[PDB]
């Protein structure tokens, strides 16, 4: 499939840089005809078929196809797609309040209620996606954006569908691999992947929200991945001594090696704590 090949600068002005991937840079922009503001993700194309730099057209088209399906308050919308010889440019919904990651850094101590307020929204967004058989496969605090950081209960949106796949056959097998601290054991072990991997990532995110510490993190990526595969984490009393047993129960039921035994998205919403590479 082909995208709009007019110069994006004919239709938009760009501003500040909002962030980046390998890979990809995201800039604020403004549509000339409406005055509305967006975020534009510039993804570098592969320059040859044999090249390992840039993103393959297959991978770009998959991301665009998935994004076109989605509309839910807790997920980003896609507005337009442009392309030229070097880039595909995905224009989508600006989320102005920064990363949950940055958030957590400033300040860094969340109550269980602040943590569950974030979590409930993440779970609602993932419920929507999983209902559509979409695995995100890159859930982490860098990919959860706040609409407005200056309100007591910030609203969030899930972003970055660069690794997202449709799961039409219960699992997919193609060596998808995100950030070591957040990937499930099946990703580490190059096993077939399904919606369960996202549920593991949610358990990791929850642990971080409550404690400010990363449960599997080692001194090298190697060591992190080995920790993940062995399910080598524990609840440090220094961080968790006054966290409720139910919060710990929730995380325990997500950080499970066997994906078949791990809580599903529907399970997570009914759980008593929630229910009202190289
Ligand atoms: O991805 C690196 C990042 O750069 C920033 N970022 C990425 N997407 C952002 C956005 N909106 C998405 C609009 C979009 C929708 C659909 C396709 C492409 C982009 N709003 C604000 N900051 C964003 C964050 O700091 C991230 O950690």
């Amino acid at each position: 499939t082909v995208f709009r090949q007019e110069n994006v600068d004919d239709y938009y002005d760009t501003g500040e840089e909002l962030g980046s991937g390998q890979f990809a840079v995201v800039k604020k922009c403004r549509e000339k005809s409406t005055g509305l503001q967006y975020a534009a993700k510039f993804i570098k194309k592969r320059r040859t078929k044999s090249s390992r730099r840039g993103v393959s057209r297959e991978d770009i088209e998959r991301e665009v196809s998935i994004l076109k399906e989605i509309q839910h308050p807790n997920v980003i919308t896609l507005h337009e797609v442009y392309e030229n010889k070097t880039d595909v440019i995905l224009i989508g919904e600006l989320v102005a309040g920064g990363e949950l990651f940055d958030f957590l850094a400033e300040k860094e101590s969340l109550t269980e209620e602040e943590a569950t307020e974030f979590l409930k929204q993440i779970l609602n967004g993932v419920y929507y996606l999983h209902s559509l058989q979409i695995a995100h496969f890159d859930l982490k605090p860098e990919n959860i954006m706040l609409l407005d950081r200056n309100v007591p209960k910030p609203r969030i949106k899930i972003i970055d569908f660069g690794l997202a796949h449709k799961i039409d056959f219960g699992n997919e097998f193609k060596n998808i691999f995100g950030t070591p601290e957040f990937v499930a054991p099946e990703i580490v072990n190059y096993e077939p992947l399904g919606l369960e991997a996202d549920m593991w990532s949610i358990g990791v995110i929850t642990y971080i929200l409550l404690s400010g510490a990363s449960p599997f993190l080692g001194d090298t990526k190697q060591e992190t991945l080995a920790n993940v595969s062995a399910v080598n984490y524990e609840f440090e009393d220094e961080y968790f001594s006054n966290t409720s047993a139910l919060a710990k129960d929730f995380i325990r039921r997500l950080l499970v090696k066997d994906p078949k035994k791990r809580m599903t998205i529907q399970d997570s919403l009914q759980h008593p704590w929630i229910k009202p590479q190289f």
